[PDB]
């Protein structure tokens, strides 16, 4: 069961003071922080790498600008079935009960990123936590 | 995709002291109050207008009775995709995660009303905020 | 209209201090407590009865050992459609918004039991509150 | 400094649906339930015993009336310095931050009782949990 | 027994999305809303009246500009000893447990106004709800 | 007005899953995270330095053992009057309304450290954040 997954707390969370609300939802589901970094302004290369699959999309530049417009936190979380469960926890802006469902309402500004597969998770954990 | 929708806080919300809890869920999802009005008792006229589409139903008079049995608040909310999102937030007594899902347990006394279409929004806003 | 259903708060709720959290979710949905008992350690035959339909499963022994590993609370809740609505409230660990969806992440240690039918309700009520 | 104290959840807690809110504050401060008992209506005998020290006061019968006007829960709690700490938690309708401070507004209907001394704890526990 | 008092939710509560949080604190203490108005922008003379006793202070102009910088809500609350108890609820930024103690950290932007006496209550109620 | 102060999230917070609850209380008072580190097990020299003034007290060894018995988070917080306000926010295990007042009940295991003066704050910020 045991996996690790990468979470990003996005800048809209810092602006709207939802940082703890978000982290708290994950904690209460019993996932453990295994490593964590605070970035006051994330190095733009890091964000470009992080959203590489998106480099061709029309939202890519606006996206990068946003991800660098305020602080972010990068967290590695550990627990049973972590990648899938934290993804569900993240949710979408349509359906309530989730982080995005309760607290967000934008296609770009949605508070949180969570890895969506075992592969994107190893990759993302290496970008943000090379060590 | 900026919209405006009409929300009623129903008399059972006041009876059960859930007014802030309900307004808070809508506030947390980033919707903004544009107009608001407290009615210690609503004119049955306005209630019957608001529920005109239901005028030929069994529950029609019970519902009107309840709607005037105590205070209500009429709020116009605004934000991206307001009508549909606030409708999901309202949800139903069957789905936990929503206002009715977490807090209500009845076909009639269900805490809240939210416009369900662009047309009923424009119409209901006009009922409650004729000015 | 009105039904009664049986809830068990499991020992992981005590270990994790979530007792109030769970009871509150049911309280905020307007369900009323009609009976309630705190068992610092529930007698094993009560537990085995409660889970009797499960007696031939691979997990049966482990489940009972767990349910006896800490305190539990048994509660009869009353309200409209109590049985099915508290079932929905409990939910499962895959479904955000529910008790298990927000707070549990295990196949066995999942915080709460709730009757799933009218018969299991009637039966489980009698097991934990035989005085009727 | 392990102690045991007796807490009553009063009938106004049930009326106002604050039972979990109250138990939750005591749970969050790390106190553990040692015994608990639900009374749909308490025998006036037990109430009069519990409040024996008040038997000659103006409010004595009103208080007994209220105490039997609806359910109550009697709980024995345990943890370091339980009697005094749970008393502070209970607080009063004047000081926000406590159970009565945040939630109650009356001299009689004040949600909760907590033992105030080592002696009244031993005595009250014996009233409610004679076994 | 019963009193009524005037509460203002200040524009920093809208900016910070704390409107429900603040109103909830007052609601959970069993105070009832008896009147309420949302002002997307309160007329300046209403604000100046409301703070008229403050007209000669160094902060007077800045305060009024602030109070007009966003929406505000005016509310009459009713309950036992409403005036003094909601004052206590509001508290100050030095006192944890109160609205300002937990959520505010500024001399001017402090979320909430509440009447401090029976006379200021009666007067402030008339300013924001002149229809009586 | 503007100061910075050092906060430690102690291991009892990780054990009891109060990490977000604690950080959230500080966030809602409007203080900003300015830097932050997650330590799965803090280097014992760091903790010895951190509690130097205490090196002669009888609790010093038990204290160090505890501070290294689980994870801790070190945070630098910024805001008006930060050192004094976060100290009040931290509080003590007696009086409710605070982090310690609501959530703690031990002389050693009390969830959080907060610097108590402009001097201890520069010092502590340098131990945990040499850069
Ligand atoms: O049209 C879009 C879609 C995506 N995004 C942003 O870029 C990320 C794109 O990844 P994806 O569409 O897969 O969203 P996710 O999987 O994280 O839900 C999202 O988190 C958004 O914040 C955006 O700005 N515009
Ligand atoms: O059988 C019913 C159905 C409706 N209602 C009330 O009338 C409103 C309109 O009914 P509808 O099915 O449209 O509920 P909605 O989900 O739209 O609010 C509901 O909110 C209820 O408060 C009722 O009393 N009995
Ligand atoms: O593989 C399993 C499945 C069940 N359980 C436990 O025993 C109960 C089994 O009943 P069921 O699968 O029907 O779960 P529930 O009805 O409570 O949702 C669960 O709640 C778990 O606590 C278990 O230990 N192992
Ligand atoms: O004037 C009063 C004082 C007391 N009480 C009730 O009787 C209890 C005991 O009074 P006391 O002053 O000891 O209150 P305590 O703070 O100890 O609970 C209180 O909790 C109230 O519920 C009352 O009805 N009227
Ligand atoms: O130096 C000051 C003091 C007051 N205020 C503002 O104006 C009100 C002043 O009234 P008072 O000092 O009596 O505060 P309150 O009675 O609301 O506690 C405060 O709430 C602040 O919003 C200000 O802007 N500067
Ligand atoms: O008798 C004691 C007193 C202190 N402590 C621990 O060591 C720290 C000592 O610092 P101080 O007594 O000044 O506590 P604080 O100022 O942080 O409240 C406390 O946080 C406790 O966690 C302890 O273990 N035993
Ligand atoms: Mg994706
Ligand atoms: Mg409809
Ligand atoms: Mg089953
Ligand atoms: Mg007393
Ligand atoms: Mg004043
Ligand atoms: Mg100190």
């Amino acid at each position: 069961g045991l996996q690790r997954t990468l979470v990003l707390i996005k800048p809209d969370a810092f602006e709207r003071s939802l940082v703890a609300e978000i982290m708290g939802r994950i904690e209460k589901k019993n996932f453990k922080i295994v490593s964590m970094k605070f970035w006051s302004k994330a190095p733009r290369n890091l964000i470009e790498q992080h959203y590489k699959e998106h480099s061709e999309q029309s939202y890519f530049n606006d996206l990068c600008d946003f991800m660098v417009s305020g602080p972010i936190i990068s967290i590695v979380y550990e627990g049973t079935d972590a990648i899938s469960k934290i993804r569900r926890l993240q949710g979408n802006i349509l359906t309530p009960g989730t982080i995005r469902g309760d607290l967000a309402n934008d296609i770009r500004e949605n508070l949180i990123h969570a890895s969506d597969s075992e592969d994107s998770a190893v990759d993302e954990i290496s970008i943000w936590f090379p060590e």
